[PDB]
């Protein structure tokens, strides 16, 4: 049970297939009481994954690290994350932190969710009410497997994934090793991806698009959990009659922020139900439509939401909070466009 | 020279200071980035006129690599600039320009001498009433009894007028030595004499800082900022404009149990009216008043019934139990008697 500094946590966690790490600080009772349960689950775990990465422990001082902390968005301990080749799973472990939950856990976690098809007749009867993920495979040991196996363990809560291989698979490989995308009733036909199907990227971008919606809406039973996926807010405030105002928002999302789309949530949010958040921006439903960025440290206003229509400024938007120039001006006003400087400020 | 300030000296650094101005700062920030060669400018400026050890010392503190010194004062953006006086903070964040001129006068202004010494005993019948005044009546101004009044003068020069009388001109009143004298505003107020030892500094500042400051602030819109610049987490007394009870209440029980606290919490009363968007945030409205939070800047912990707070030593939990962490711990974690996990809110 390994302690992550902020040099080698990097190596760690991307060699580990699954890793479960638990951020804690010693002045949290709560994560003292979980050192022992993390070790002997660790243990109980180490004896039934034995193999080298199959499952890793880790911990982070978040106190040491408070950029590690910072990075995954830890603000209250312990939290305990699952992590998949260094790459973080929205759902935050939130069960009891007792030795036999951990362990069945990570037991879970480790089970294939992939159905592994032996007749084709099978993809007659799936079910069609569910949406379905079909991978057709030369062969299970082949990069194109292992970058759809590692998809579909982060995605199997949001689409069912099957796969079929060599003869089975051979009357649907015309051109290959594909996946296919059966969509939920009658009505669509089957979309069917022949491409980079080694690149894991563009492959995890082509199945979530099809499982997760681009933009979601946040509500106040939704809001705990979407903050627990450690990604800042891209946020639209509209109203719900404001149809037009969500379909701008939606467009230029999805024109404009696919490359940002794992490091920023977005979503949309009915401004009537959200007045008090709009007040930390000195705004009223009346101001609406109205795009924001929740830091959590911040909250950043966008301008007038007219500005979106502008090529390139919902891009600049993002990448300003990236590079601290949302958090600049928010303390310091707005960087000059082209005497003596003032103090920071709280609000500004 | 500018010293660079960690966790094992800075204690020693700015204890032995008359005078510390202090940068915290991020390698993030472009204006720290902008301050550091105004501040080295400011301070060569400064060492020129100021050249004994200890009479002005510029230092800094690089924020992210101590995190802890930064919790310690407050600071929550850079740079943010705080003068010190032999080790404790002064209320006052420094907020002018960042210049060399103007952190140059502000160092000489503050190493002025605040105090008025008056010529004939006939200034302190004419003397200004309206105002706080402080007489400090000395055999000369070498002793050290001045040097104690010096120092608490050189603090509460913004509360308080400070005068001094020496050698013949204060003979008449120290038919018993050396003694200080409080003449609160109104030509109708009593004057109230110090009786401690003026030798001692931590007496004599505590008793002229009784008469200079209310232990009570009313935290406005006005002076917000102010406030929160004075580092101090707030224990608030949320109440109606009309409820003068509550408050009476509140400041008796202050002054009854948080003496020892005064100097780490700031004490204060705000109108529940004008303050309803605080009160949202621990699931109050001006109806739910009178109410008692602590605002730690992390979260606001509210204290229970206003009627618990007549139960002898239950104020004084309140704030022992935030300094041991135990607000922050049940405010995630629920209260205090497997485990559950962390609730950002319970
Ligand atoms: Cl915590
Ligand atoms: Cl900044
Ligand atoms: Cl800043
Ligand atoms: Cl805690
Ligand atoms: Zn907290
Ligand atoms: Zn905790
Ligand atoms: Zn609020
Ligand atoms: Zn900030
Ligand atoms: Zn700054």
């Amino acid at each position: 049970i390994t302690s992550l500094d902020t040099e080698n946590i990097d190596e760690i966690l991307n060699n580990a297939d699954v890793a479960l790490v638990n951020f804690y600080a010693d002045w949290c009772r709560f994560s003292q009481m979980l050192h022992p349960i993390f070790e002997e689950a660790s243990d109980v775990i180490k004896e039934e994954f034995p193999n080298e990465n199959q499952v890793v422990f880790a911990r982070v001082d978040c106190d040491q690290h408070s950029d590690i902390a910072q990075r995954y968005r830890i603000s209250k301990y312990p939290t305990l994350k699952l992590f998949r080749n260094g790459m973080m799973m929205k759902r935050e472990y939130r069960g009891q932190r007792s030795v036999k939950a951990l362990a069945d856990y990570i037991r879970q976690q480790k089970s294939d969710p992939i159905q592994e098809i032996r007749d084709l007749a099978e993809i007659t009867t799936l079910d069609r009410s569910k949406r379905n993920i079909i991978g057709y495979f030369e062969q299970k040991d082949s990069d194109n497997y292992r970058v759809f196996e590692r998809v579909a363990n982060i995605l199997h809560d949001d689409c069912a994934f099957l796969s079929a291989f060599g003869d089975v698979s051979k009357p649907e490989r015309y051109s290959g090793d594909n996946i296919i995308y059966k969509p939920p009733g009658h009505s669509a036909p089957d979309m069917v991806y022949l491409g980079a199907m080694t690149n894991f990227d563009v492959t995890y971008n082509w199945i979530q698009d099809k499982c997760v919606p681009l933009v979601r809406e946040i509500t106040f039973e939704n809001g705990e959990e979407l903050t627990e996926e450690g990604l800042p807010f891209l946020i639209l405030f509209h109203m719900k009659e404001d149809t037009e105002s969500l379909e701008i928002f939606q467009n230029e999302v999805a024109r404009q922020l696919i490359s940002e789309k794992g490091t920023i949530n977005f979503l949309h949010a009915d401004c009537d139900k959200f007045r008090h958040p709009l007040l930390h921006i000195q705004k009223t439903p009346a101001d609406c439509p109205v795009i924001a960025i929740d830091s959590f440290r911040h909250m950043y206003v966008f301008g007038d939401f007219k500005d979106v229509l502008i090529p390139g400024k919902l891009k600049q938007f993002v990448f300003d909070l990236h590079s601290g120039k949302l958090h600049r001006e928010f303390h310091h006003g707005p960087d000059p466009t082209d005497v003596a400087s003032s103090p920071p400020e709280s609000s500004f």
